[PDB]
């Protein structure tokens, strides 16, 4: 291979936004470098791609997975858990001032969970409870992949039109693409708008858990993980931080092991998991 | 740094070496790569490809066809073009680009007012909100999908605009290198083409993105005669009318200038 992969292309791809990106005025106020479209692989087989050039709060993306795969969309559930990355859109403040007045505290609406289990039901509040409504997006793929592998039909999108207003954000990884060669699962996932700072790392993880969880249930081998992305993007405030980080050579990725033998998708704990070897560079 | 039609080659080439083995829905075998991109500039020419003569009226005639919502192909018939051959073909792009989450009857229903117009929607924001991140439209409705005879190739795509230019991203989740993939690209850098006219903005580059990109076992022999071709500048695509409405865009409206085709 004589090209980048891993935590060498995303750090690739941070130096690219740094030198050819372009500046706007984002929606947050605060100004972005930005690049459209990129394309990043990262190998699954007997590695986790966890970012280590600066540290990933491993446990919140395990917990949001999970979080994810109940169909919640409650944010007190994770708040629950000492997992405070969705607090602020779950939050009082925040709801008021977004139109969400009537809703409760910690309702976010039909965000990724709702659309990943039950796409089509007319969402209600994180509370109801919508069994067999909607459609099951991620038990059809693991159905498809234990049926009909071969399929290149196997998607999970999380882009509702008809239910995006009622979301707090609109899903910044919008969908994902399932595929079976030589009994090796892989997931390549589209992210329309991509923090390289914050959540882009989160990300990564997350759809490379989600590639070794539904690999485990199915009795796949993990192949890869293809990070493919739209607005690329470097807030400006975070400039000076992205090239202390550049000049960090990221360390070997670290292991994931499954010490159950889990069959069910809504089966999984977070003790379910081991990582070995994670040792990420220091903070600044 | 490989640019052109020498993108589309290397990936043909790419899963001719590299590719895997791996079945078609139709029981043929097919040469396979899960992830891949291209990018293609469009400004100042069209990314036609030379290598082989590519269907142009149709790329043309199919795209006016799903932006004025139609899932009838006896309409694309009525102008000598059965690339989609009765007449329903189900709630497929033209549904979902105009009136996504709308309730599908029939090809013949009315569908205007109803469910959400995700190309006139871009359209405003690109005049409004040019720095949104949220531009996008897509085709795949879970819902829809069973009754569609066809599941959406093209998933959705992503608008981008910097610098006064317009850019687009698709999402493609199983391209045909041999027929489809050509088609394809022309098809998306004809819309870039389109809806940066009506917003009055320039044409910056499509992005190809490719989920199961693979060949079928007949064509790797006239793929790899397509191959041994040399490619060729590629063509410019004029919209000789200043057209403002998105609806109101006709075949006469278009002029390709300098495509030179191989046999
Ligand atoms: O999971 C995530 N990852 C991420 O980068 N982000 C980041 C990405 C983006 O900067 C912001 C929301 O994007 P827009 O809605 O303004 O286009 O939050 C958010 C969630
Ligand atoms: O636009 C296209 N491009 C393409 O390559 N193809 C090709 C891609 C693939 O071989 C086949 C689609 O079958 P499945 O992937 O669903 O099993 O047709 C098809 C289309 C039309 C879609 Br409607």
């Amino acid at each position: 291979g004589f090209t980048l992969t891993g935590e060498l292309q995303y750090l690739k791809q941070v130096d690219d936004i740094l030198r050819y990106g372009v500046r706007k005025r984002d929606r947050t106020g605060i100004g972005t470098l930005s690049l459209f479209g990129m394309q990043a692989r990262y190998n699954l087989r007997n590695e986790f791609p966890l970012l280590t050039t600066k540290r990933v709060f491993w446990r919140a993306v395990v917990e949001e997975l999970l979080w994810f795969i109940r169909g919640s969309t409650d944010s007190k559930e994770l708040a629950a858990k000492d997992i405070h990355i969705w607090d602020i859109y779950g939050s009082s403040k925040f709801l008021n001032r977004n139109g969400f007045h009537k809703r409760h505290t910690g309702d976010l609406g039909p965000i990724y969970g709702f659309q990943w289990r039950h796409f089509g039901a007319e969402y209600k509040d994180c509370q109801s409870n919508y069994l067999q409504q909607g459609i099951d997006q991620l038990q059809t793929v693991i159905d498809t992949i234990k049926t009909n592998p071969e399929s290149r039909r196997m998607i999970i999108s999380s882009w509702n039109p008809k239910d995006i207003p009622l979301m707090v954000l609109p899903p910044c990884h919008t969908l994902c693409q399932f595929y079976v060669a030589n009994g090796e699962l892989s997931c390549q996932v589209y992210q329309r708008s991509g923090d390289m700072g914050l959540g882009v790392p989160f990300n990564i993880a997350g759809y490379a858990l989600l590639t070794y969880i539904v690999a485990h249930v199915t009795g796949l081998k993990t192949g890869d993980l293809i990070h493919t992305m739209g607005d690329a993007h470097i807030y400006l405030n975070h400039i000076d931080a992205l090239k202390v980080q550049l000049a960090r050579s990221p360390k070997p990725f670290p292991c994931l092991k499954i010490i159950r033998n889990v069959t069910d998708i809504n089966d999984f704990k977070w003790d379910d998991f081991q990582l070995d070897g994670y040792n990420p560079h220091p903070p600044l």
